[PDB]
């Protein structure tokens, strides 16, 4: 009834689509480092400015703005305690090391690290496709996972936005740096133990089933 975990993929894999499942489950929190950039932008702060811009061009914002988010919502956040689902982050090595370090010292070590894995040529077609309703994080998809009230929240009416990043000149950008800086992490979890691999080409509920397999719950 409790998990402390990792969720790493490219960018449209399937994180946020699977987070929501597993933050039920197991009663987490769902610690996404991009949901927390954007509340930033959407406030208005100068962090947010500042990150906007490196986001939009498929870069990847510095990691100590990021270890910093990370330290103080693992500290102050009370839901923390009864487990957690990080989602994006860690995102480079020194990020992934400097994490291992916070845990040793809080005494919660990571329980695994699941690996959605899925090819390049299908993420355009998913991230091309993506409308998100910008008041929650909630990702549709034209194609594979439609409103059925066209532009709306099927369950909550409100129209749905293009993210500003989901574009072929950021996404080209976006997988480039995946593969440069985020999936040499995938290493160090097979050397600590704690690694898991999915098939996340597959539909939402059959990668959900698979997820549920590779944690040892079901
Ligand atoms: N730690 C860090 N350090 C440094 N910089 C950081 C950082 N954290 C964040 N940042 C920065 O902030 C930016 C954004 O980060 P972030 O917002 O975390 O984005 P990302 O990692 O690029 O991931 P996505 O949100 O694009 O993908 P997803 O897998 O979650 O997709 P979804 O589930 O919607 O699915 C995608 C689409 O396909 C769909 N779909 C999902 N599953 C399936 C399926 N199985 N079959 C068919 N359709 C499906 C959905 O409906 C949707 O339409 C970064 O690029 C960087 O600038």
């Amino acid at each position: 009834e409790s998990i402390r975990m990792v969720l790493i993929g490219p960018p449209g894999a399937g994180k946020g689509t699977q987070a929501p499942n597993l933050q039920e489950r197991f009663h987490a929190a769902h610690l996404a480092t991009g949901d927390m950039l954007r509340s930033q932008i959407a406030k208005g702060t100068q962090l947010g400015l500042e990150a906007k811009k490196i986001m939009d061009q498929g870069g990847l914002v510095s990691d100590d703005i990021m270890v910093n988010m990370i330290k103080d919502e693992l500290t102050n956040n009370p839901a923390c305690k009864n487990g957690f689902i990080l989602d994006g982050f860690p995102r480079t090595i020194p990020q992934a090391e400097k994490l291992d370090q916070m845990l040793k010292e809080q005494g919660t070590p990571l329980e695994k690290a699941i690996e959605l894995k899925v090819d390049d040529e299908l993420l355009v077609a998913r991230i091309t496709g993506r409308l998100i309703h910008p008041a929650s994080g909630r990702s549709y998809h034209k194609i594979f996972n439609p409103p059925k009230e066209d532009m709306k929240d099927d369950v909550t009416g409100e129209a749905l936005v293009q993210r500003s990043d989901d574009n072929a000149d950021a996404l080209k950008k976006r997988l480039a740096a995946y593969h440069a800086q985020t999936e040499p992490i995938v290493d160090f979890y097979k050397k600590t133990g704690i690694w898991a691999g999915v098939d996340a080409s597959q539909p939402p509920a059959t990668v959900w089933a698979d997820i549920l397999n590779k944690l040892g719950k079901n």
